[PDB]
DNA sequence: TTGTTAACTAGCCA
DNA sequence: ATGGCTAGTTAACA
DNA sequence: TTGTTAACTAGCCA
DNA sequence: ATGGCTAGTTAACA
């Protein structure tokens, strides 16, 4: 693989401990979320008590290892949200909180309550000198919606000319089972989502830790945008899956 | 006045006792969310453990006045809802948590973060046994997105024949100052979701609790699909506000 | 145009 | 305390 | 077509 | 301690 890609498979619990300490940029964690799905593993059976416990405990290996200037984003659902954040915001500073919204909702059949559309994201922050540079994941607008948004008030503005936040809310569609994208993965994450992440917190050439890759797309995210990658896999097949998707670009 | 719709301008935390246990079906509330505004006092002045510990407060007051079939839905933002969340995760259950796309991102000048297109609602449930119908609450779809849904396999399926659940995030654009639904209010919430909130869990002729009503928006939603209404507003010009919007019905 | 499917069924009754 | 049966669930990829 | 604005800048310096 | 100054911020209503 490209030099600074690491995929380590191995627990993260048992291994984090060979990561130096104060020597990473940022932490793209999408870790299980408590919702019994089926990772080849149990990483994902466990809920209520037992998996805020775990969570905390996974949590506290990995914080150290962020530098002085790094970030990290969490996906997680609204079921374990407010104590996930909650705790986290005893030990860093949430800079964001965001919705992925991914446009297609979950199955099930029920009708009542309102069907999940949303996966949280919290942007945790060690302190108030972290990295973030909004440049490379401006969003520019095309011909037509310049049009729409141009005003004289407003010509010139960097938001207009050169793209605009992509605000707390990023609508990007789950990846479909027969999408280019898609690999033999249950819970993957579209590439668009991550890279932003990539782009945006961590410095060109920087190192990001992602303690739970599954198929690599952070990898493939810091791949390309040239930085460096550290990622661990209790499942082979995953880290496998990972390796090829690197090795294709 | 109509009748059923009753309001008041006194604060709610000491005139709670007015308020029968268990009559309220209900409970709307966009209460301050501790960013700073002006509503004419200085409720939205305080932040950190002093704003949660008067949220906690009003809520202990409001919480025993649901029946054992009522529903809650509470406006705050993602600064102070993890905290919020999980404390009324100990009194009551989460059915949903409601992403409000306001479609129209807040201002201010940063480049250091993303900028914060939604609020967060939590809707609540005093018991496994609440009330909920999602029919009036379903989104119709028009003839071209029907045929572009439509397959055998769903041919005759509720959601497609009859219309969508709204999901749990509502891209609904915040209502600008020129808006004709637009009234003097700092804070004003489109009557699209507080109606959704009132259809779906209070049955017709329920009591609907709002109180911190500001323009009167809930009263609104109420008269306009039979529900009865109580609620309170320390600010009179707001409260007149409520009055007439309700009036010109 | 179409087959297919994706991190997040649930209330009864037995 | 625990299943299983039912009526029920969408946007977008190929 | 264009004016205008909405629940949530942020770091520096005299 | 405290303004003030800076570079800077969007979709949609009328
Ligand atoms: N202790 C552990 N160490 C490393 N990986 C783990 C551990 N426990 C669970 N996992 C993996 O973490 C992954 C969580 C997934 N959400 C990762 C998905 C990944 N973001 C993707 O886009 O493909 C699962 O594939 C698990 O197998
Ligand atoms: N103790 C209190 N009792 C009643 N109202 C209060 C109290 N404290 C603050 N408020 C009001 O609560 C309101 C909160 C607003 N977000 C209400 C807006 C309302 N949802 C609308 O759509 O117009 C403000 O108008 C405050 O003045
Ligand atoms: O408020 C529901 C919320 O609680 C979670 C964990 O945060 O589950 C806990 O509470 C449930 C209440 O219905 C219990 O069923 C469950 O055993 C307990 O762990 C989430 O499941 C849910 O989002
Ligand atoms: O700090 C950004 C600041 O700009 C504000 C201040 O009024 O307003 C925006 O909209 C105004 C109405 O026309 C413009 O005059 C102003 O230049 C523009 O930035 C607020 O939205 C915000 O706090």
């Amino acid at each position: 693989l490209p030099s600074g890609i690491e995929l380590h498979n191995r627990d993260f619990l048992t291994d984090a401990a060979h990561l130096p300490d104060a020597s990473i940029d940022l932490i793209v964690a999408d870790p299980p979320y408590g919702l019994g799905k089926d990772y080849g593993n149990d990483s994902d059976k466990r809920s209520g008590d037992d998996f805020l416990a775990w969570t905390r405990e996974w949590l506290e290996l990995a914080i150290p290892k962020l530098k002085p200037s790094g970030s990290m984003y969490i996906f997680c659902t609204w079921q374990y949200a407010p104590e996930i954040f909650s705790f986290l915001k005893t030990q860093l500073t949430m800079v964001n909180e965001i919705i992925w919204d991914r446009r297609v909702p979950s199955m099930g059949g029920t009708t009542r309550r309102f069907t999940s559309v949303h996966d949280n994201i919290g942007f945790f922050a060690v302190s108030r000198a972290y990295y973030f540079d909004l440049d490379p994941v401006r969003i520019p607008y095309d011909a037509d919606t310049k049009k729409a948004r141009s005003r004289k008030l407003f010509e010139g503005s960097k938001w207009l000319e050169m793209g605009y936040n992509p605000k707390d809310v990023w609508s990007v569609s789950r990846l479909h089972r027969q999408h280019a994208e898609r690999v033999d993965h249950p819970t993957q994450k579209p590439l668009e989502i991550i890279e932003r992440m990539v782009l945006a917190s961590c410095p060109p050439g920087g190192r990001v830790l992602d303690p739970f890759m599954g198929s690599g797309t952070t990898a493939v995210a810091c791949a390309r945008q040239g930085r460096d990658f550290v990622g661990y896999e209790i499942n082979e097949s995953y880290c496998a899956i990972a390796h090829e998707r690197v090795n294709a670009l």
